[PDB]
């Protein structure tokens, strides 16, 4: 019911796949829904991306926007945010000022790890009496068997036991990173770890909301729809609760 969201960007027919695949929550890595028009019943969630997402004015956007609010994307990533634990510490009281349920920063990877970037975050945010309200996650398996679904449960389970905070999984796929290249699953591959994962986190308690990495095609290879058309793993993605 509640748990199941996808990642998205404006292309013609966002508005049906999202309301065909039963997405009961979308983001789009900014602050308000870049040109979307949601289905009803499907609330959006805005992100403060990076350290030039903080101004006045796109905290004021974000809230208009929506109730949750999502810290910066991958910060332990030279790509993507690229901002250390001490910079990200010291912006957090104007996204707090905002009074929004608030998420962590998402990290790439280590998040169980002691001596981390969240765990450095996590560690002075309290030293400091910070709100963090839940943690969200990043996950790519690079194991393409049956074993994978575990893998992730593990991951997921660690980061819970290390912080007790509630998890959100806002991006996860099948992707092996570690060559020059992406690899990719076979497309029954990846339908059946969508099919595995999705039971296990509607059943796991800690695990508020995920979002499949993503949508469409058009954004990334482990797309789910074409236009409004599902491949089998969008098929599979519906039929989840
Ligand atoms: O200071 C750091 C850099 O600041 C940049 O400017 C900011 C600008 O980039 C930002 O715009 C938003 C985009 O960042 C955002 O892009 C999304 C990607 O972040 C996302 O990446 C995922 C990644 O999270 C995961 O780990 O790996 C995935 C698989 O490889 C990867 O794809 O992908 C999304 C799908 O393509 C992508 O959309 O998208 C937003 C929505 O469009 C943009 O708003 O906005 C900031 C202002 O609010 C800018 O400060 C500079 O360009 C850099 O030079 C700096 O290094
Ligand atoms: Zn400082």
């Amino acid at each position: 019911g509640t748990k199941k969201g996808v990642s998205a960007a404006a292309f013609s027919g966002v508005t049906a796949a999202l309301g065909d695949v039963g997405a009961r929550w979308f983001y789009t890595w900014a602050a308000d829904p870049q040109g979307i028009t949601a289905p009803a019943g499907t609330e959006f969630v805005p992100m403060i991306w990076g350290r030039d997402s903080v101004t006045a004015d796109q905290l004021q956007r974000a809230k208009a926007a929506g109730s949750t609010l999502l810290a910066f994307n991958a910060p332990d990533l030279a790509g993507q945010a690229n901002m250390s634990v001490e910079t990200a510490l010291d912006l957090w009281p104007q996204l707090q000022a905002t009074g929004m349920r608030l998420g962590a920063p998402a990290v790439a990877y280590g998040g169980d790890t002691p001596g981390g970037w969240l765990d450095r975050f996590m560690s002075g945010a309290a030293a400091r009496g910070y709100r963090v309200d839940f943690i969200p996650l990043h996950w790519y398996g690079g194991d393409f068997s049956a074993a994978a679904t575990g893998q992730l449960q593990s991951y997921l389970q660690a980061v819970y036991n290390r912080y007790h905070r509630p998890i959100w999984l806002t991006e996860y796929a099948l992707t092996d990173f570690s060559g020059s290249t992406p690899r990719y699953p076979s497309a029954a591959e990846q339908a059946d770890f969508v099919s595995r994962s999705t039971a296990m986190l509607n059943g796991l308690s800690f695990v508020e909301r995920y979002a499949w990495f993503s949508l469409s095609t058009s954004t990334t290879p482990t797309g789910l729809y074409t236009g409004t058309t599902p491949n089998s793993s969008g098929v599979a993605y519906r039929a989840a609760g």
